[PDB]
C-alpha cells in the first residue's frame, strides 16, 4: 500500500517545476480564486496519455468558463514535456494550453501517491480535484491503460460548485437521477427535533425525514452539466487522425 | 495523509461481513472467476447513498452481464443494512441484490484508506475495480456530498476487461475518443528494436511508432459500452419519486 | 484484558455525537447538577437492547425525580438511531425520551472499554453511574444475551444519594438488608482513638466499633426504593406485545 | 485508568491463597463442572462488606441449587478471614461457609482491575461471573459505600444458564420483561436470506425480522428467577441484629 | 535480589497510614526531636509477632526515656491492628500504645525492602533505627520464625545516642566488653600526624595510636545499658499466660 | 537505594580469597554440613572491628559446639588481615583462628550491600546467617560507631537450629519470653479445617487457635542460650587491657 | 553530501531499463567478457549531453576493439531516450548505437551518487569505468555545464588494460610522460629486503629502488593510445552541424 | 560504498597542516580570490605519484596564468613531504613550488572520500576542481595504478571559467566538438515560451530549440585549451630520465 492525501485536507503546498515556469501549488491557483484539477500521466511519449492531454485541450475553455485551471504532471523533464507538446501540435494539430509538472526523482510523485505497484517508476493516471479554498475535493486513480473520461471530471466540478453554492448534495448521475432528476438534495438531518421540525415545516419534497430535496439549480446550470454528458456519448463526426 | 492499496496490488485479503453471510475477499469471487466492484458510502438511511444503491441496483443487470459482482460497504451494522434495504424496496420500488459489508470500527474501511479528512467517523465514497486475479484495476475516491456516475464504472470495466482480452490500451473517452474514436492502442515499444521492428511491419495505424492502433473491438462491444455513456446523457423517461 | 475507567475517577473528558446534538461530558450533566447514567447496548434493531430501552423508557420519570439523566451509547449511527426510535414507538408506542451517542469507529468505547471478547466490532451492555460531581460511582458489564435489570440500577443512585446526603453507607439489599433493614451504617472509625469514643459516644446502635447504624432515611426515601424492587418483581398485567 | 479482563475471556489463570487452602482458579471448579461467582471486599471487618457476606451466606444454597460456587477476595491475610468469620458468626449467628482468597500486596486484585482510584489500597467490590467452561460471562463494580443487591447475582446466574441450555437472549427485567413477560428472544438473523426464512416460517411470535421470541422456559425455572427478585424485595420479617 | 535504604541515608519520605492516623515519616519524628524504631511483622493474629508486641510494649517507657517513639508495620488494615490490638488486651491484658502501619498493598514494604525470599506475601521481621535527623543508624532483619531480642534494640539506641553525645565509638559488648568494659573509644586518627599528636599528649589510655579510650559515661547511663542486658538474662517470674 | 541478598535465598555464589586461602562461598560450608556466619568490618586496625574479633574468638568454641564456622571481610588485603591478627595475639594476646575475606574493590561488598551512606570506602559491620542448605536465615546491619553483641548472634544461631529441628517458631526474647518464657511456639493454622482440628485436639496450650505453643526444647539446650544473654549482661571479671 | 560506490569495489547488482532491454549490472558485461563504461548524463533533449553522446557513438568501434562496451543514463523515460535517438540520428546523421538507462525515481542514480548539489533532480556527468570482474576501476565526476573528453576515457581503458596485462603502473600523461615517455612503472618493492634485491639484479632502468620501469608496451599499443590523444588535440576537418 | 563532498558544494571547511604552514580550507584559497585544484596521491616515494608531481610542476605557470592554485594531499607527515620534495629536485631536477597536505589518521581523507576499497590505508588520486567562491566544480577519482593526465585538469579549469565568464555550456571535446568545432552552448531553455522567443529572435546558430550556440569565446582562450591537448599528444623532445 501507499500513502495519499485526503479529501478535505489543504493540498500539499510545494513548489513545482512545470514547463511555464515554477509555480507553489495550491497558491498559485488559490491566490487567483480558481479551481484546478491536477492530472498525472505516466510519460511524455505514450499512445494513451497523448489521447488525454488532446481530451482536455479540447475541454479548456469549459473549464476556464468554470474558473478551473488544469495542470498536468509526469516524471519527465520540462525538455520533453517541450517536445512532446510540439509533437502533438505538429502532428494531431491541437495546441496543449497548460502546464505540465516534471518531476524527475518523483518528489511530488511521492507526496500524492501515485506511484502504485503498476509501475516502480512511473505515475498511474490520478486526478485530483482542488477548490479555491486549497482543499482537495475528489480523487480519482486510472490505471495505464485506460484513459480517463473527461467530461466526467467537468461533471465533478460543475457539481461540487452547484452544490457549494446552493448548499446542497448532489444525487448518483445527476443531473439525470433515476429518482429525482436534476433535483438536489437538502443535507439530512443530524437531530431528532432537527428530523422532526424538517416534516412538520413541509418545505421541500420528501421521501422520509433524511430524505429532502428541490430543483434550485438554473436551468443554464442543468443544460451546461447534462451538455458534457452528451459530449461524452456522442461519437466525434471527424476523428483528428484522419487529418 | 493515510493510506491505501495500490492498483496492480492484489486486494487486501480479509473476512468481512456482509448482510449475506461472512466471505472471504478476494478469493469469495476470484473463485467464481469474477471481477467486483467493492463500493462505500457514508452511513445507511442517507439520501446520495440511497440514490447510488438504486443506481447500482438498476444498472446490476449491466455488471451481471460482464461478469462482475456489486458488494457494498459503510460502518453501518448488518441489521441497519437489512433495514435500509427493506426500505428502498418499500419506498422507492428497487430491491438492493447485491450484499454490503457491515464494518462497525471501521477495521476495513482503515484498511482500503476510505476515512478521509472530511469525517473522522464515515467512509467517504470509494470505489474498487477488481479483477478476476484479486488485484485492484481502479480507484475512486468522491466526496460526501457527491453521488457517483454508475454509467463510467461500467464503462471502466468493460475497457479494462476489453483491454485484457484483446492485449490493448483504451484511449481517454473510449469508444468516442476524438483521434481514433473506437480504435484501441497497442502498448508502446519499449525498446528501439521493438520500435523498428513495429515500423517495418506496417501492421497498424500509425501516428508514430509509439502511437499505433487498431479497431479489434466487436461493434456489439463498442456499442455496449456507448450505451452506457447514452444512458448517462439521457434525462430519465420517469422519476421514480413519482410512483 | 482491556482498560476501563475506574470507579472514583473523574468520567473520561469528551465531546460525543448524539441523536440530540453534539454534547460534552460529563460536563453537560455537571454544569446542570444532575448525575448520569450512561449505558451502552451492541446495536440498533436489536432484540434485547430494544426491551432495555423499553425499560429505561418506562422508568424515565424515575430517573427524572432523582435529577438523574440517561444517556445511551451504540456503534450505529445518528440515522440509525432515529428510524430506531420510530420504530419502538410506531410498534411497541413507547417514545425513547433520552439520547443515545452515535459511535461508528469505537472511539468512545474503547475509552470506556466497552469492546469485550464477546465481539469484535459491538459493545457490551456496560453501564456507568456519574454523579452531579462529574465522578464515576460504579460500572455494571452485561454481555450481549442478558438485559439488565433497570431497577438495580434506580435503587443503585437513589442509595448512593442517600448515602451522599446522609453521610452513610449503604448494607447490602438495602432497603431490606438482612441484618439493619432500611438501617444506614456510619462508616467505620480509623483509629484506635476514634473507635474508643465512638463505644463512649453511645450515639447508634452497634454490633462491634467497626459496625455502628441508625436510620436517618425518611419513609419516603426507604418506600421509594422499596418501590423499585417491587416493581422488579412484579409481573406487568398488561404486555406490551399485546396491543402492539 | 485500569485494565480489567473482559466478557467472553476465559478467566485469568492463577494460583490463590484462601482460608480454605490453595485452590487453582478456573480450574478447580471448571474440573467440578461448576459455575462460580468470585467477589471481592475491601477489607474484613467492614461493616458493609459483613452485611454482604451475610446475604450470600443465606442465599448459599440457591447458589449450590443452580451448581455455582461462591469465592470472596479482599486485601487481608487468612488470619484476619478465619477471625472475622468467627464474629459473624458469633455475633451474627451466621456460618460463612465459603472460601475467601487472602491476597496480600494486591497481586490478584491487580489482575482483576479490583484496585480503583477510590481507594489506592483496598478493592471496590467487584463481581465476576464465571461459568463452567473458565468463561467470564458478567462483571459488576460496586463501590466502597453501598452494597450489592445479591438476588440479581443470581437471576443473572440462572438467566444465563437458561439462555444458554435453551439458545436463546433474556429480555430486559426477565421474567417480568414489559413487552414479552417471561418470554425468551431468538437471536436475530444476521443475513437476508435467513431475516426473510424466519418471518416466512411462522415458528415465533414475531414484533419484526429481528425481534422474534417464544416461551420455552419451564414454570419452574421461570417462578425461581421471580423468586430472586421477590425476596429481593420483601421487607425482612425479623431483623438478624435484634436477636 | 532486594533493595533496601541504607545506613546513613534520610529514611524514606512517605505517607502512611496507621491505627492512629496518617502521619509523614520521617518528618512526624524529626519535628519533635525523637528517634523511632520502625519495626515490621508478617502479619497481625500471628503468635510470634504478638509476642514481639508483648515485648516492645513492656519497654514502653524504656523506649521513651531514651526519647525513642515506636511505630509498627504489616500489610494488614487499620481494622486489623485494632482488632489485634483489643484481642491482646482483652487476653494478655497488656495495652499496646504506639502505632502501626496499615500497608496493604505492599507499598511501604517494598520501600524499605521487607519483602524476602521466606514469603511473597508477607514482611520479615524488620528494624530500622532513625535518629531525630531522620537518617538511619542500624538494620536488623529477622525472619518469620524467629522474634527479636527486644533488649538488645534498646541497648543499641541507647549507645548510639551516649556515642553521638560524647563523640566516641562503642566497643563490642557494650557495657561489657572483655577488652575495655564500658570504656568508649576515641575514633581513629586518619592522618600520620594526628596519630603522633595523640601518642604524644598521653591523654587517653591506649593500645596503639589507633586504639584509645576513656570511661567518659555516666554511671546512671552505664547501669541503664547493664539492666536491658539484665533484662534479657533473667528467667521471667510468672509468665502472662499464667494470668 | 543499595541491593542486598534476601532471606530464604541461597547465599550468592563466590570463590572469594580468605587470609586461609580462596575458597568458594556457601558451598565449601555445605559441603562440611555447617552452618557459618559471615560478619565485615570497615577496616583493619581499627578500634570498635577490634573489640569484635577478639568478642567472636572468644566465642569460637561456642560456635563450633553449635557447628557453625565464622569467616570475617573488610576491604583490606590479605597482607594486612594477618599482620592485624598478629598485632593481636601479641598486644592483647588472643589468637583469632578464623578466616577474614580480603575484598579490595569491594566485589564481595557490593554483592553483599554491605557499602552504605555512611562510607563510600568501607564496609559497615553486615551479619549474614548461613545454614548448612547455603540459605540465608538472618541480616544485621549495624554502624561503624557501635560494635555487635555478639551472644545475640549466637542466640539467634541457637533459636534457628532448634526452630529447625523442633519444627516451632520461636518467641520474642527467647528463653525469656514474658508470655510463655522457654516454650516454643506451632506455626499458626492456615485453614479453617486446620484451625477447628487444632482447637479441638486438645494437643498444645492455646491462646487462640493462632496462638499455641509447648516446651519441647531439652533443659540443656535451654542452659546453653540462656549462659550466652547471661555472659552478655555480666560485668566481665578481667579486663583484657590490664594485662595487655 | 552524499554516498558513492568506491574504487576497487564490484559494481553494485541492480537490475535495470534500458532502451534496448532490461539487463543486469555488471553481470550482463561481466557474462560477455567485457569492461563497461557506464556514463550519466542530466537529460534527454539536453545540448552538450547530445555532443557527448555524439562523441561516445563516434569512438564506439574504439571501445569495442579494447573489449569494453558503453551505456549511458539519465532520468528520462525509454520512449524520451529512443526519441532522442531518432533525432540524433535525422538532424546530426550518428545513430547512437549503445544502450541508455532509464532511471525515473533516481533509483540508479542515488546508489551511484549521481545525485549532486548542482541539480536535486538530474545527475551530473559521471563516468564509471568497470572491468570484466564487475569491479569499478575509475570514476570521473564532471559538472552539468561542461562536457567530458571522451578520449580520455578510452586512454584510461587501455591503459588500464595494458597495465593489468603488463603488471605495470603507468606514468602520469602515459604514453608521453615527461621522465620515461611511454615507459611502464614496475610496481615498488615495499620490503627492505625486496627493495635491496631489486637494487642487486640490475634488471631495470631505476632512478631509485621505488621508481624502476621498463618498456614493455608493443609499438601498436603505445600508437593506439597515443593516436586517442593525437585526436582529442585535432580540429575537425569538418564539423557536423555543416551537413 | 563511502560518502563523498558534492559537486555545487562549498568545500568542506577544515584546518590541515601542509609543508607550507597550517592553513584553513577552502578559506585561505576563497580569501586570495583563487580557484585550487587539491589532489591525492597513495604515499610519498612512490614512482607513479612522482611522475604525477613532475608534471602539475612543469604545468605550474599554467595553472598561475589562470589564477589556480595547486595543493596536494597524502597520509604521510610533512617531513616525509618535504624530503620527498628534496628527493625530487636532486635527481629529477624539478622543483615542486605548491604545498601537500599531511593527513596521517585520514581526516582530510575520510571527509574528502579519498579511502576506497583499492586500498585502506593510503588515498586514491582524488581530484577536487573548487572555484573561488571555495564550490566544488569537478570530482575525478583515478586508482593507484594509473596516473592522470594533467592537461585534463587544465582543460578542466579553463573551460569552466570560460564558461561562468560567457554564460555558456561546453560541449564535448572542446575546443574541437565535432558538431561544434569551438563553439559554445547556450543553455536550452526550460519553459514553452522561452523556447518560443528563442526560436523567433534568430540570434543564434540552431539545431533545435533546445540546441543553439555560438563562437563567443576569444581566440586566445581556445588556443590556450587546444595547446593542453597538443601537449598532451605529443612526444617529449628529450626525456627528463636522461638528465
Amino acid at each position: 500500500p501507499g500513502s495519499i492525501p485526503l479529501i478535505g485536507e489543504r493540498f500539499p503546498e510545494m513548489e513545482v517545476t512545470t514547463d511555464h515556469g515554477v509555480i507553489k501549488l495550491p497558491d498559485h491557483y488559490v491566490s487567483q480564486g480558481k479551481w484546478f484539477v491536477l492530472f498525472s500521466h505516466p510519460a511524455d511519449f505514450t499512445p494513451v496519455s497523448t489521447t488525454e492531454f488532446v481530451s482536455f485541450a479540447r475541454r479548456y475553455e469549459d473549464f476556464q468558463r468554470l474558473g478551473v485551471d488544469l495542470i498536468g504532471l509526469s516524471v519527465d523533464s520540462v525538455f520533453s514535456h517541450i517536445k512532446w507538446k510540439e509533437w502533438i501540435e505538429r502532428h494531431i494539430g491541437v495546441r496543449i494550453p497548460f502546464p505540465i509538472i516534471a518531476d524527475p526523482q518523483g518528489t511530488v510523485a511521492r507526496r500524492l501517491g501515485l506511484l502504485h505497484a503498476e509501475s516502480a517508476t512511473h505515475t498511474v493516471r490520478g486526478v485530483f480535484i482542488v477548490d479555491a479554498r486549497g482543499v482537495i475535493r475528489t480523487m480519482l486513480y486510472y490505471p495505464m491503460e485506460l484513459g480517463r473520461l473527461v467530461d466526467e471530471i467537468l461533471r465533478i466540478v460543475k457539481a461540487l460548485k452547484l452544490g457549494d453554492s446552493l448548499k446542497r448534495a448532489v444525487p448518483a448521475d445527476w443531473p439525470n437521477n433515476e429518482i429525482i432528476g436534476e433535483g438536489l438534495i437538502v443535507p439530512p438531518p443530524t437531530t431528532e427535533d432537527q428530523a422532526r421540525a424538517r416534516m412538520e415545516s413541509g418545505q421541500y419534497r420528501c421521501l422520509d425525514w433524511w430524505f429532502c430535496w428541490d430543483t434550485p439549480a438554473s436551468r443554464d446550470d442543468v443544460e451546461e452539466a447534462r451538455r458534457y454528458l452528451r459530449r461524452a456519448a456522442e461519437k466525434p463526426a471527424k476523428l483528428l487522425y484522419e487529418e
